[PDB]
């Protein structure tokens, strides 16, 4: 089981699939990180194509509270769409967790911006903030370095 | 007139008001792509000699044709470290491509002390999927500095 792609088989953009073969290396790597005061003390399990939960859910990235270790899930990585610019790459898994009241209680939706950093081949994943206060296109950031992100 | 976020007017985000005060100083300037097409952006003002309210647009040098990539009526934005995205939905639709869906515009703005705002610049189109296709592009600005 790796990421998923917009489309059935076949009709897959050609360009994402071309970064998700060089993401390769990166699948047996795992990133986490713990945020927040108290009632944000949370700890954030990022990974790529691969289950970042232990609920077997499909997880791509899930968000545990620290205080009752409950988990949830972000986004899924059958749901992930990818493109790169000239020095960062940015990844999206949607198919997270609903909302209960926010956002339209919509799925939650996990963006992780990948900078080029020529020293490492990943690293200094840090979640920047949680965007809960629209009707609709809410979502959370984080960011990595990464050697792969660089031309 | 500006930039609609969505949600009904004063009730948008916080996040994405703060950011587009910090973006006024670009609103009267014009950015313009150094091929076949030419691309003219404006944040939150008409970029398009046609009144369709164009926040970036694709002119077809050859037969002046002006296609409209995304319009600001329909704005998304929000910044990371040092680095700004700001995203126009609802361009003309496909025809052929993308289940003819609007067009779309992604424009990374990346921090440089240098410059209040330079080196507009089209990335790649990416029509190859069955939604959810895009425009890429990027831009310096010292305004995406923190
Ligand atoms: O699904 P909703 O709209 O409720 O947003 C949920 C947020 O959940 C995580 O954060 C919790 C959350 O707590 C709510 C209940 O689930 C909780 O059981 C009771 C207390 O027993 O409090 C409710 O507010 O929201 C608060 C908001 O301040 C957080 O501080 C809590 O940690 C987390 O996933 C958030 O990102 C998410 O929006
Ligand atoms: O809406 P569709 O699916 O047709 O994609 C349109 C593309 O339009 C711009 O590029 C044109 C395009 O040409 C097709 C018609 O739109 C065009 O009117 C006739 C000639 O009058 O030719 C057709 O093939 O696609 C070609 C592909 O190589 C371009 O070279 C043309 O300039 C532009 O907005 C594209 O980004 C857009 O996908
Ligand atoms: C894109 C896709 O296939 N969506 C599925 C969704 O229906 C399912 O609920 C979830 C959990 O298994 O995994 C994913
Ligand atoms: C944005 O403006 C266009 C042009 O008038 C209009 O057709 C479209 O419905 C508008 N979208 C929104 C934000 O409702
Ligand atoms: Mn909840
Ligand atoms: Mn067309």
């Amino acid at each position: 089981k790796t990421c998923d792609l917009v489309g059935e088989k076949g009709k897959e953009s050609e360009k994402e699939l071309a970064l998700l073969k060089r993401l390769t290396p990166l699948f047996q790597k795992s990133f986490e990180s713990t945020v927040g005061q108290s009632p944000d003390m949370y700890s954030y399990v990022f990974r790529v194509c691969r289950e970042a939960g232990q609920h077997s859910s499909g997880a791509g990235l899930v968000q545990i509270q620290k205080s009752n270790g409950k988990e949830t899930v972000v986004g899924r990585f059958n749901e992930t769409q990818i493109f790169q610019g000239s020095n960062w790459i940015m990844l999206i898994y949607k198919g997270g967790d609903e909302y209960d009241n926010h956002c339209g209680r919509e799925q939650r939706r996990a963006v992780v911006m990948i900078s080029c950093n020529r020293h490492t081949l990943a690293d200094n994943f840090n979640p920047v903030s949680e965007e809960r206060g629209k009707v609709q296109d809410c979502f959370y950031l984080f960011e990595m370095d990464s050697s792969l992100a660089c031309s």
